[PDB]
């Protein structure tokens, strides 16, 4: 089997992407944030504290003839950005882009933190990291991809995120028309439960490539590109007037600037992030200070290849017995 679903930016900055997912019988379609940095499929629901729901579409398990309470199971997750959610668990039928899993754990939120309530466009998350990170207790549950894997034509999914435009998540096949050149594959460590890999270096604009190992994770659920402070300083030094602002929380730059590109290495291959992808717009409405899309990972504890980096590539998440990651230009 295969599946193919369009993923759409939630706003004009590409802050996140939502993908429609069918849950239950008859189908209840919710728009979920596909997240290669976590391993829980959770949804706003009829059980979510009413004051914490503000415009999201909710899953109502009592209206699904295939929903079953997973007796005794609870979940609670805290994400790297300080957000959180928790609740109980149903199993139900879940379909993405024509690919159907029966008996998928659907984690129903009883509580969500403020940033989730404030994002009316995101009805929940669909985790695509390794199932070892799933938070369901006392019986850990499998991700949608892990449940689908055995049935897929090939044990892979691909992320093709758009810049200021829709893109695609495919399951079970590699669309050879969706990228240019060849796909370069690179080793993955699953020891922390993430799609963790080592970039071979970077370049700023038209500058020379610096060969240096940069360990990090491919995280579709993170908006920006978080890299070591040395690398980030080298980038912003090429933008007149750019500076790190403690009050704003990162590097800012004059909105009148033209940003240089940023290249990262994948083996001997190179992925180029155009300068425009690094512009996240005014820090507040009407400001002439703009927020940068490349930020320091110091204090996060890990480097993160988030959407800014991933949307410059066609990315293969190869879930074979020994997982690997593939990157192609597009």
């Amino acid at each position: 089997s295969t599946g193919s679903a369009t993923t759409t930016p939630i706003d004009s900055l590409d802050d996140a992407y939502i993908t429609p997912v069918q849950i239950g019988t008859p189908a209840q379609t919710l728009n979920l944030d596909f997240d290669t940095g976590s391993s829980d499929l959770w949804v706003f629901s009829s059980e979510t504290t009413a004051s914490e729901v503000d415009g999201q579409t909710i899953y109502t398990p009592s209206k699904s003839t295939t929903a079953k309470l997973l007796s005794g199971a609870t979940w609670s997750i805290s994400y790297g950005d300080g957000s959180s959610s928790s609740g109980d668990v149903y199993t139900d039928t879940v379909s993405v882009g024509g690919l159907t899993v029966t008996g998928q754990a659907v984690e129903s939120a009883k509580k969500v933190s403020s940033s989730f309530t404030e994002d009316s466009t995101i009805d929940g998350l669909l985790g695509l990291a390794f199932s070892t990170l799933n938070t369901v207790s006392p019986t850990q549950q499998k991700t949608f991809f892990d449940n689908a894997k055995a049935s897929l034509d090939s044990p892979v999914f691909t992320a093709d995120l758009g810049y200021h435009a829709p893109g695609t998540y495919n399951f079970g096949f590699i669309d050879t028309t969706a990228y240019t050149g060849s796909i370069t594959y690179t080793a993955v460590s699953t020891k922390q439960g993430f799609w963790e890999w080592t970039s071979t270096g970077y370049a700023v604009g038209s500058g020379t490539f610096k060969s240096t190992s940069i360990d990090g994770i491919a995280d579709t659920g993170t908006t920006l590109l978080y890299l070591p402070a040395t690398v980030v300083s080298a980038y912003w030094a090429q933008v007149s007037g750019a500076k790190s602002s403690s009050s704003v929380g990162g590097y800012v730059f004059p909105c009148s600037a033209t940003l240089p590109s940023f290249t990262f290495g994948v083996g001997s291959a190179r992925i180029v992030i155009p300068g425009d992808y690094i512009d996240f717009g005014p820090i507040s409405t009407g400001s002439s200070s703009c927020f940068g899309g490349i930020q320091s990972s110091a204090g996060i504890g890990i480097n993160i290849f988030g959407d800014v980096a991933l949307k410059a590539a066609f990315v293969v998440f190869n879930g074979a017995t020994t997982p690997t990651l593939g990157f192609a230009s597009k």
